[PDB]
């Protein structure tokens, strides 16, 4: 199927018109779906009002096996972050529904953390190959993992910057070297060409590939009402650019 | 006269909806256009594609003297961007009086990519603790024109809006150091001040359309073009409003210090 | 009395000649080696190889009431630091009232290495633009012995020396964070005062031979331990002497937050 | 010879007693002070006080050709560098001898490039192994060059950081990711462990390796007076790990 796909930035992020979002999509409408998916990094269907708790988790599971801890939201993700990386297994996706929508503010911004590892110079890509980091949820909006700084992706085998606000340190490198070397690689990925913002409506649903993004969600509309309500799916053990792979400690 | 206005994102940015800019608008359309500016920094209307170069143009005088930097041909102000403004800074801040606003609008418009952000300069001065505010208010920078897109001032880093009396931010990639102080402190406190007006709270992103323009306040934001479209044809156009002397918090006011 | 005081460094650090330290030692003695203590933050006295665990402990006494944290053998307060503090501090600032100065004898003393380096906070504070003193002036730390080579405390970032007068910078790597600043505004103020204290000029380096002592004021100093030597010895004993209260620059006083 | 060298620190610099400097001494003196160099990055000689300026110039000559720009310096090198590396062949060595020093203050500290070098974690020395840095003289104390960041030295093959302040940026990479990467090799430089501070006589006498270590002169005694004067001793191209050599632009 070549479903209407409308890219929303230059480098990331993609609108999917005609669409129905339900428990009941046929195998190809899910498949052109998960391929979009992997090639977007985020991708958003509009007008998605008839869906509700129930609709929402069995559409999820069409496109692999939800994992706990449908989460509610209401306090704010504003800090850029992927996931769950504090698990050695971390959400493969995640499902997003809006269910109330401030009038102004409480937009939310992907980064696709796969671009951000291709645009980094050769040796700068070779050195974020062969670093480590530790993952801690010493810092949760809603465990200390070992993940390798760059992931080879499992399906597009494309590698991705493996970091976010779940980063205690760079394993193996002083506080301050640890602070230089993540301000280098982080602010790749926040980049404004690597990313895409969203003005969310009532009913608006977000699906972005976990092992190659991160997301921040703006804290700008005060006391507005803002509720969007999550599923996600589990996902693989991250490999390394050499084959090892994360281990929980 | 309450125009048709639609915020964008929280804390900046408005879409005024229901409104044809020409050369022809009458005084109360303008000061209420006037109004909006300077509560939301910088607003948008869509679907202005009977506008040209001329009547852009003569839609600027209404808002002030327009001023130039070479130019686009038929016109007496109007600069060409295309074949880029990634960068984070406020208009021409290394001229002493640098435009009080520009009016952009979008001739070409990529499939995707293509974007402009602007932050709020005067919302990022009202979040620092108040010790932070205090120092900011203290402090100076030398602008430059090494670093340009499209000459040494000194600013304070914090303007005194001649009309609304916020202070907001000055700052931006047009900074070459803050007067007084090492390299590794101007590095440090220009992060630090610099990383409140980039905060993704403070800014507004828009996705650009053949006919959509664009007007800020320049004396209290930054903006930033996403460079993210490839070969993709950009084309904008834009007119700059001449500028009032930045007034510092003391009432100390800019100095040129090299042309 | 005139003590025989031979300067060390430009702004900080004196070595005393002429002294034979012990337990009785006259109040005359005792004084001008407290008036030179506070003039010069750090002070030195070479071959005092007669010092002992015992006599150390009671000379320690003349200068003020020693406290502890596990110590050495045969002693009711001494620490013995060897098998590194290669960081820059001030003695455990994670209490309220820290040490105002602690007396390090040299016992095992590396053929190479091995030195220590203290810089004059108070120098680090007058050297510091008006603006950025002020700032200074208002800001709060939390420390914490996270991070201990041998509880969480809220101290001014100024401290107000209880007998000269003089401000000094109170900082080092006891500190989690500056309370009521992001994470990355935390860091970059931290990292500007900070890089006062440690600039080269505010420091003075001690190469230690077996039987040099060295006093400082904890007060108005940091110091650093160069872990330089491989697995060469060394072994130094140390004494802390209680401290005040520190008090802020317009009087406020640190609290203890955790224990 | 056996020389009688006595260590300064853990890591760099040893005093030479029993060795009256001339240009008169004879080609085993000679080379024994270039292994010690080479081996230590700095050497000292005290109570020199018979020598002046010509006999300096003399006792020069006899470890390589000087080169201009005897120098005199009264206005203080108070920033880490390499003596002239905005030029491609800077200097192999600087010969210093203190002509008025002051009663407090007035020291100098020199830093171990290599030792520098040897201490990054794997990773980031293959990294540093790959970059270069633009030398200029925007900033001196008495032209550009593009040089690697690792100098292979051309007589230890001991590989060294080529760095200090003398550097405009890295070449390839923004302002902010140079600044970064910069501020961690040089870090690694300056750090403690890595330097010898000598505090100065009337008459002593200091030899550093250029090619191998930067130094900082400290401006803090005032306005006591303070003169030393140097002699540099021509040096040859740097070349780089994968034997790139250094180009002036
Ligand atoms: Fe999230
Ligand atoms: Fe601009
Ligand atoms: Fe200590
Ligand atoms: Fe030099």
């Amino acid at each position: 199927l070549e479903l209407d796909v409308h890219p929303v930035a230059g480098r990331i992020g993609a609108e999917i018109r005609g669409v129905k979002l339900s428990p009941d999509l046929d195998a190809a409408t899910v498949e052109a779906i998960q391929a979009a998916l992997v090639r977007h990094k985020v991708i958003f269907f509009r007008g998605q009002t008839h869906l509700d708790d129930q609709s929402q988790e069995g559409f999820a599971k069409l496109l692999g096996e939800p994992v706990a801890h449908l989460l509610q939201l209401d306090q704010r993700a504003n800090s850029w972050h992927t996931d769950v990386t504090f698990v050695e297994a971390y959400p493969k996706a995640s499902i997003l529904r809006s269910v109330v929508a401030p009038a102004s503010g409480g937009d939310t911004v992907w980064a696709n953390t796969a671009a951000a590892y291709q645009e980094l110079p050769e040796p700068l890509r070779e050195l974020a190959d062969k670093l480590w980091a530790v993952h801690s949820n010493e810092y949760d909006y809603a465990y200390e993992t070992e993940h390798p700084v760059v992931r080879v992706h499992p399906i597009s085998g494309e590698r991705a910057l493996q970091l976010g606000h779940f980063v205690k340190r760079i394993k193996g490198y002083s506080l301050a070297d640890s602070q230089h070397l993540f301000a280098v690689l982080q602010g790749h990925v926040t980049r404004l060409e690597n990313t895409v913002r969203w003005r969310w409506e009532a009913g608006d649903v977000a699906i972005w590939d976990n092992r190659a993004t991160q997301h921040y969600a703006v804290d700008d509309y005060g006391t507005q009402p803002r509720i969007v309500r999550r599923v996600t799916l589990a996902g693989e053990v991250p490999v390394g650019v050499d084959g090892q792979l994360s281990r929980t400690t």
